[PDB]
């Protein structure tokens, strides 16, 4: 009589699954320094330097934790990263009235330091 059938779904934000992995590693910290209070601890054994092996060669032991977040950004998912980061907390956050573009600002702060994506460099892979 009759036969036929067909199934398959599925959503994304960002490219194959950087939002995933940026979540976590890329820009995921940076525009939280100043979202936050200030830096601190958190996970990651690469934390025994006061100068930062990898990171600007001055004490910044903060920004460091941005250096080191953005050094586990893949090379695509680095600009996607900032549009998440720098947005995520401006959801989250009280980022709202006319206080939403200080951020925009303020995460180019830590981008000069080690957060060059997509707030101030463009798409690179």
């Amino acid at each position: 009589a009759e036969f036929m059938e067909s199934k398959g779904e599925r959503e994304g934000s960002s490219s194959q699954q950087c939002r995933q992995e940026v979540q976590r590693k890329d820009l995921s910290s940076c525009e939280r320094y100043l979202r936050q209070s200030s830096s601190r601890r958190s996970t990651g054994e690469e934390v025994l330097r006061m100068p930062g092996d990898e990171n600007q060669q001055q004490e910044s032991q903060q920004l460091q934790q941005c250096c080191n977040q953005v050094k586990q950004v893949r090379d695509e998912c680095q600009c996607e990263a900032i549009k998440y980061i720098a947005e995520d907390q401006i959801q989250q956050g009280q980022l709202h009235g006319e206080e939403s573009e200080r951020v925009a600002q303020r995460a180019g702060e830590i981008v000069s330091s080690c957060g060059v994506r997509c707030m101030r460099q463009t798409r690179t892979n």
